[PDB]
């Protein structure tokens, strides 16, 4: 039983995903469908837990897209962000947390897409999300995610004894990050000038 | 007095309100448009007349959404329909400040039949914010804010005045509007509101 | 009618008896007492009020004293701290809006201690602090508070009609300010960081 | 040199108004009772202090609860309410820290040597803003979790996924930490009985 309760190759198969701003790559809502026994669970709490984890599951998301380029983010698209750009923008400080604690620790670690897919996966199954009506179904869905992780570690990684629990590890800071995006100074400064006076 | 008329207050506020969040833009556009209405603000250095906007927003907003929810009970009715239910406002984490919104101020506006007179005096108070930073008239913003008060004190003397202390009880809604208004804009409470329901579930 | 509930001239005197680290027990819980009828609110209530406002009533009290010095918030204790020098401390913007919300506009409309008094005592009886004995009896004791300041008002300043209401205008300010004061990086400016081991 | 969890466990054991000076002493006791941590430079030791005591210091309150009803239990004995947290403005977050942290090392039962490695990974952060050579900082917390992972495996062998949590306990214990910050919630759970009569 290694992981027929969660397969992982289904999970990296979620993650091969191929003037107002806002384009919607909210395709994140077909890669939550497309993580195994998501659908199963309530339908109440399938929208909470996207409405609780979208900002740390697009987040994860660019950080791993970005493992090539250099002090940059490159959103899902092209549109190639850059350290400067966001120093004027005056996101600064969180955009070098977002390189230096991510992309950077991705990127010196080889972190592979079916185990971004993982930690996606169990910042998708919160058990902390307020009123969910089954939280030890939630509790279970996530055992069963880090369970097949670790088990998909120590076979394509086993010579990295740790590695597990260093993905992981990559979380709290996930989080953190997380939290800076949602504040409304952030959204703000994304914008800038408006003097929009008609 | 002559030069800050209720009337035009009362008919600006009364024009107004008679993803693709753009329902933003359907009360964006209505503050501004309600913003020129109320006298001496269009007569005002446009260096002016947009930063008191960006200073204000946040709050006549709050005064609007809570004096449009004093006929329903547990809920907050916006712009176009739309009850959000306390029930509902603590799922998106933002309860707490919802609530003190329907006390701090649905409630008193509720227990004190403020009417939209009153409200747009108060609305326009606010929108006259001489604390703003770095304006250029100043002085002639606060005279402005001090003409709005002076016209509603006289409105409240000459409709209740079996109510001596009516005056001060709306002015002193505004320090717990100031509270509430640093609170909404640090949890982008307005924004949880016209998002609420997006909630599109095609999954 | 027109203050007997709520004497003024108490509210006065309240405010005239108020004339390494290791520090500090500012009792504003003895001007608290002085208030009238602050008492006669049950002892629960009493903490609620002074654990809710004390930020708010403390920040006005350095405001007012303040007024005999540009661009410079004098301490209670007697010190002098300076605009320039607050701002290196990290703590500049807030000190200009203590400065030019508070202070400067205290001075330009010389607010005496009596007023000072009541705007500080009608933040005393906030009726907004949730879960009190009373909900209404404190926002009485408010009502009864800004009943004298406006009549006091009237007398001592009758050419100025407009003025009860600048005063209460402030109370948004000090709401705002005192929040402010409050943030732990606020706290943690004005001290600490490497201020070493 | 080694990460022995029995002395990770010792310094647990030994600890148990700005007289609250006593838990800044026991933190840096307990923290100078952690194997490397003295045996290293006095800037990164330091840092690590600014960076992780609040986390730190709820870790250890969270987990001093448990045997207590609705309330948080602290090093004076003085039990905080629900009751009262919440009358002290801070009540949303006393319910996170009880929901979240405590309610949840009760129903898994984590101990004193276990808590004591978490605190020990937060202590080792490589994420610090200016180390000295952060792969220092990191390799210690990989031994940290290298031997919480070894004693959770000896000591509870019906439960493979332990050590996964614990690990997965940390994100929620950064969330609170921030909140916690926010709020002065360590300040007012210390102050909060300290209340003078007139």
């Amino acid at each position: 039983n290694p992981n027929d309760d969660m397969p992982v190759d289904k999970i990296l198969e979620a993650e091969l995903i191929s003037k107002a701003a806002d384009r919607q790559l909210v395709t994140l809502v077909e890669w939550a469908k497309r993580i195994p026994h998501f659908s199963s669970l309530p339908l109440e709490d399938q929208v909470i837990l996207l409405r609780a984890g979208w900002n740390e599951l697009l987040i994860a998301s660019f950080s791993h897209r970005s493992i090539d380029v250099k002090d940059s983010i490159l959103l899902a698209s092209g549109l190639h962000v850059h350290r400067h750009s966001a120093h004027q923008a005056g996101v600064g400080p969180i955009f070098d947390r977002v390189l230096t604690e991510l992309v950077s620790k991705m990127r010196d670690m080889m972190m592979d897409k079916t185990e971004l897919g993982c930690l996606r996966a169990v910042v998708l199954f919160n058990p902390d999300v307020k009123n969910p009506s089954d939280s030890a179904h939630i509790e279970s869905l996530r055992e069963k995610v880090y369970a097949s992780l670790e088990a998909y570690c120590r076979s394509k990684y086993p010579d990295q004894p740790g590695r597990f629990a260093k993905l992981l590890l990559r979380l709290p800071a996930l989080r953190s990050i997380g939290l800076k995006c949602l504040e409304h100074l952030f959204f703000f400064k994304l914008i800038g000038d408006t003097p929009i006076d008609k």
